[PDB]
């Protein structure tokens, strides 16, 4: 890699360590590439021209392609208008009808940028709402990465996250025992609606456990809140706990309603509609149309296309054929969490030196799958996709019984 | 209009009070358009077809002109390529070593979404460099709508801000009695590069207010943050204390060095490198190509071309334009700041009541200007803008003298 070589040579002297944050190579295999050059469909092409299929969907806004040529027809359109503007487009008001009207739980939308803006407008309006401190959050769930939130705590204060609380996901005498613990307190519950985080398995949200969360909200007055940053439209065509029943009060979605336009948006019950008036929340780029454009796109996409049957099958078909080869070579998975979002880790392997290197060995075969983090589907992932990352895993497998003696783990790892 | 009175009914309905944040018209006279059609150059048009002079500029991404075709240009080669993938693109590379080559304080940058996220991370970097808590900005001033420091508190806790202390700006005494009053523990020291905040008058930063911030940083090893969100590259094609010969530890940039595009920064020398790689700062969109494409040609164009003349040209024509205007007609305006970036009051005018009719019917003749939030120039007013502009003050200064015994303060201001 002439060219990542360089790239990385240049980007340490002007950036901390290179590159930061979640898409940082700093804990993957070296053989990662950091930067790329250009993507289309389910593929992207690091700065050496080499070629992958991309599990990963960019962390999730690759939903539908990358450069959908329908969204990208809206972009341009919209462009041609105007993008950041001194009030929002017209459009913001059809965005707004768009999104309510498919989101069952909610009757009002406000549109930020991060989906850390979407949590923390959460955090904010739920104590205005209510008038109590407490927020409770699942140890180690992921909302963003701001002061109250955020994983790693260097430069982080206790009074950042002094009225956060937490129980145990998936746990609802947890869960219960949270708001008793802080009784009279509670000004939301924040849930992921499965559990998706990094090293962990993945697991389903149980019926007994969103409940509860629904019923200890009722009673306290207390907003439940469920975070489908990451798993919004890869569930449902709604939030993600429309199958189990449980309407949350307030919905936080980002990544992928615009297929990789920056947007994320605030979905709010009527309940909780005079909070959100009373809290003051923006910013520069919060009212900027051409992502709106985008995401009412994307949106109509989403209602009006099988997508999501298309990803799903893309994912069991991934799924099914990587049990086959994991028992054909004699090295058991734990394939975790929907097909469609999937965690690919190997048993008994707690340092992750397997993992690593049937992911690295991935790479050569020109698929992109990550030994840490949960992948996605994207409706562009074809039949022929999935024969040729299945020819690739196949190699990858062999490759790691070929060198098992000698494999070590990642040293900052 | 007819349009306008539609989408304001519908937006009621599925936003919180129809729109929120800076870019309401809640507190402007109701004939101040919410929606908006399209931009070009130094003109918006609102719903209704109806075009302004924009003296907002967006509220400041509109530094070169609304969808500049060099800009544009720039945007589509990118976009051919890809935005939002599974790492950045190479050019982020590109990027990072123009922006530092072209700020003389810094040796690295960082890449994010809004101004809030470079200001919360310069406070999160600093909490982390010196390990101390107390963060100094000064009263009133600024920073964001993040817990720290969002101007109004609904939902907001005192432990979200219990680590941040207040002096008065451009008064060296109150920033060097704040240091003792927390002596041992100032993390940062954050200064807007002048005074620009709503319904007050704008001040120009005092050099002797510049020195001690530099010298108390220097002596406690505080990081001076120079936040140039708004101002950056309406002063100079520096940091904006260039001028007085004080260079900051940090410095916070947004809003218009992609023209429009959603990106914003953090610049630092090498001092706090180790501290920013220690921190956990990311988003979904802060690694996308496109906005940093729009960057490095909006940087090239700031660096290679006579813009911030051309913009500096337009605003002193306009303030002396109005100067004169306002005295023929026997009333004081007060022009605060940089005639680049003008807060435009009247003199005597405590309840706006003066200010708000004379914005309002400058709307009637094509013009947008703002009664209580400072204005932008950008470099696409052209010199008959400003003639076309004096025309319709004009007017608008006859209006308010004819209507004056009846002038009502806003109801809800
Ligand atoms: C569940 C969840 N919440 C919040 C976020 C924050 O979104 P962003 O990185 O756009 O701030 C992410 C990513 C996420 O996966
Ligand atoms: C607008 C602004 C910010 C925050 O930027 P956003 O993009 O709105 O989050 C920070 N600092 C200053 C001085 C600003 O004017
Ligand atoms: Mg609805
Ligand atoms: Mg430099």
């Amino acid at each position: 890699g002439t060219r990542q070589k360089d790239l990385r040579e240049r980007a340490e002297r002007v950036i901390p360590g290179g590159m930061y944050g979640h898409e940082s190579t700093r804990l993957l295999p070296p053989e990662f590439p950091q930067f790329f050059r250009r993507a289309l469909g389910a593929r992207i092409w690091d700065a050496d021209e080499q070629p992958y299929i991309d599990y990963m969907c960019a962390y999730g806004p690759n939903l539908l392609g990358y450069r959908q040529s329908e969204i990208e027809a809206a972009a341009d359109a919209q462009r041609l208008l105007g993008d950041t503007m001194t009030g929002p487009s017209e459009i913001m008001v059809n965005l707004a009808e768009a999104f309510v009207g498919m989101v069952r739980h909610a009757d009002w939308a406000m549109f930020c940028k991060n989906g850390s803006d979407a949590t923390s407008t959460a955090m904010v309006l739920a104590r205005a709402h209510t008038g109590r401190k407490t927020i409770l959050c699942a140890k180690g769930a992921y909302h963003g990465a701001s002061p109250w939130n955020t994983p790693h705590t260097a430069g982080i204060l206790a009074s950042d996250r002094v009225h956060v609380a937490y129980y145990t996901y998936n746990d609802a005498q947890s869960l219960s025992d949270a708001f008793k613990a802080h009784d009279g307190d509670i000004a939301a519950v924040f849930a992921t609606p499965f559990r998706h985080e990094v090293f962990e398995d993945q697991a389903l949200a149980q019926l007994e456990f969103a409940r509860t969360a629904r019923k200890c909200c009722d009673e306290t007055g207390a907003l439940l809140v469920v975070d489908d940053v990451r798993a919004g439209f890869r569930v449902a065509r709604d939030c993600s706990w429309t199958h189990l029943g449980i309407e949350p009060d307030l919905s936080c979605w980002g990544k992928c309603f615009a297929n990789g336009y920056p947007i994320s948006a605030l979905l709010g019950s009527n309940k909780a509609r005079d909070a959100a008036r009373d809290i003051f929340v923006t910013g520069s780029f919060w009212f900027s149309a051409v992502p709106m454009a985008a995401a009412i796109e994307t949106l109509r996409i989403i209602r009006e296309t099988p997508y999501l049957e298309t990803l799903i099958a893309s994912g069991a078909a991934l799924r099914a054929g990587l049990e086959a080869q994991s028992q054909r070579h004699g090295l058991e998975l734990k394939q975790t969490g929907p097909a469609q979002m999937p965690q690919i880790f190997f048993a008994d392997d707690p340092d992750f030196r397997i993992g690593y290197a049937w992911a690295a060995a991935c790479l050569k075969g020109g698929v992109y799958v990550h030994p840490y983090h949960n992948m996605f589907l994207s409706a562009a992932h074809t039949v022929d996709d999935v024969t040729e990352t299945l020819e690739a895993t196949d190699r990858a497998f062999s490759a790691v019984l070929r060198d098992f003696a000698s494999l070590q783990p990642h040293p900052i790892l």
